[PDB]
């Protein structure tokens, strides 16, 4: 039992919300909250500049040594780094950005990530500003993620689409 209300169960292990993932942070206190990162870790818009703006920009400042120290992420990789106030951790994931041109197949490792931690409160990896198709990005979830993912969707017109045709 834990403590993530109202979702709705898609599968085994896969659940899904109309939420704000800033404000489903700051009530669950989930121990993993997963960021829409991109390489360079610059939280400048979309669910990384509004997880960031909610840190009051502590987590842009942690990041920018964590790039200092370690150079840039890979597409498709992730790092490990705190939650601030809204999580014990975040896992900030780069999904491929279709805005930027990368290989969409490359959604699957992102998600891939999700799988070494047993529990996550995550957005749908590539939506949004990133360009792909949520409903792709929620197939390409439901196939690679085996561990418990709590996913929060903050446009409720996406969020009942994405139910509507989910297969
Ligand atoms: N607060 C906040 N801001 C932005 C995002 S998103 O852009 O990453 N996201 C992904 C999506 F589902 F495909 C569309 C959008 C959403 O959930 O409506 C998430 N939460």
């Amino acid at each position: 039992v834990n403590s993530f209300s109202g979702y709705l169960k898609l599968t085994d292990n896969v659940y899904i919300k109309n939420a704000d993932i800033v404000e489903e942070a700051k009530k669950v206190k989930p121990t993993v909250v997963v960021n829409a990162a991109n390489v360079y870790l610059k939280h400048g818009g979309g669910v990384a500049g509004a997880l960031n703006k909610a840190t009051n920009n502590a987590m842009q400042v942690e990041s920018d040594d964590y790039i200092a120290t370690n150079g840039p992420l890979k597409v498709g990789g992730s790092c490990v780094l705190s939650g601030h106030n809204l999580a014990k951790h975040c896992l900030h994931v780069v999904g491929p950005n279709v805005n930027k041109g990368e290989d969409i197949q490359l959604l699957k490792s992102a998600y891939e990530n999700f799988n070494q931690h047993e529990v996550l409160l995550a957005p749908l990896l590539s939506a949004g500003i990133f360009g792909a198709d949520p409903i792709h990005s929620l197939r390409v979830c439901v196939d690679t993620v085996r561990t418990n993912v709590y996913l929060a969707v903050f446009d409720k017109n996406l969020y009942d689409k994405l139910v509507s045709s989910f297969l």
